[PDB]
C-alpha cells in the first residue's frame, strides 16, 4: 500500500499540468485552491457544510476551513492508517493531487468530539493522524504550501482570481457562506447569496 501511494504521488509530480493545469501561468497554482474548495462545496451540496473560510496566509500558503462532517478519522483496514490519510494520499482530481504538489500540507479535522492533525511534505505523512484535543465543532481544514519544484513563474496567489471563483460558487450554491481573507494585506470579502 505504502509503495503504491508513493508511486501515485510520484505520477502526479511527473505530469503535474495534466492533473492540476498549467504550472507556469498561474492556472495550476489557483486550481490547487479550487480543488480544495470544491471538496468543501461537495460537503455543502450533501447538506453538512454552511460556511467555508479561504485564507491566503502571509507566507503564500492557502487554507480552506469548512464546518462539514470532518473527513473520517478511523483506521481504514486495507491500508492500516486513518481514512483521512488514505483520502489525502491515494489518487474533481481529488485532494491527493493538491497534497502531491504541496511542499507542506497541514490537515486539521474536528469530528466525533476530537481535534485531529496531520502534516505532510510532498504528500508524505510526517506521523499518523493524531488527536490534539477535544471539540464540539465539526469540519475540515486543509492548509497547503505549493511546491516550487512544480509551480514556476506565477508563485504568489492573486486575490482577484480566488475572489471571482468564490463569488461564482456562492451564487451557484446559494445558502453557503464563503469568506475570503488575505493575511498579506488585510483584505476580506464575504460571499453569501
Ligand atoms: C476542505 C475539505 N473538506 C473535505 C470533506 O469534508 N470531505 C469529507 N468527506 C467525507 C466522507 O467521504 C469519504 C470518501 C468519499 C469518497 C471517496 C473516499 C472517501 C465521508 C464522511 C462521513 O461518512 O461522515 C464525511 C466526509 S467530510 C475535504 Cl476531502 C476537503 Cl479537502
Amino acid at each position: 500500500s505504502s509503495i503504491k501511494v508513493l508511486k501515485g504521488l510520484d505520477a502526479v509530480r511527473k505530469r503535474p499540468g495534466m492533473y492540476i493545469g498549467d504550472t507556469d501561468d498561474g492556472t495550476g497554482l489557483h486550481h490547487m485552491v479550487f480543488e480544495v474548495v470544491d471538496n468543501a462545496i461537495d460537503e455543502a451540496l450533501a447538506g453538512h457544510c454552511k460556511e467555508i473560510i479561504v485564507t491566503i496566509h502571509a507566507d503564500n500558503s492557502v487554507s480552506v476551513q469548512d464546518d462539514g462532517r470532518g473527513i473520517p478519522t478511523g483506521i481504514h483496514p486495507e491500508e492500516g492508517v486513518s481514512a483521512a490519510e488514505v483520502i489525502m494520499t491515494v489518487l474533481g482530481v481529488g485532494v491527493s493531487v493538491v497534497n502531491a504538489l504541496s511542499q507542506k500540507l497541514e490537515l486539521v479535522i474536528q469530528r466525533e468530539g476530537k481535534i485531529h492533525r496531520q502534516i505532510y511534505e510532498h504528500g508524505v505523512p510526517q506521523a499518523p493522524l493524531a488527536v490534539t484535543g477535544e471539540t464540539e465543532k465539526t469540519g475540515t481544514m486543509v492548509r497547503f504550501w505549493p511546491s516550487l519544484e512544480t509551480f514556476t513563474n506565477v508563485t504568489e496567489f492573486e486575490y482577484e482570481i480566488l475572489a471571482k471563483r468564490l463569488r461564482e460558487l456562492s451564487f451557484l450554491n446559494s445558502g453557503v457562506s464563503i469568506r475570503l481573507r488575505d493575511k498579506r494585506d488585510g483584505k476580506e470579502d464575504h460571499f453569501h447569496y
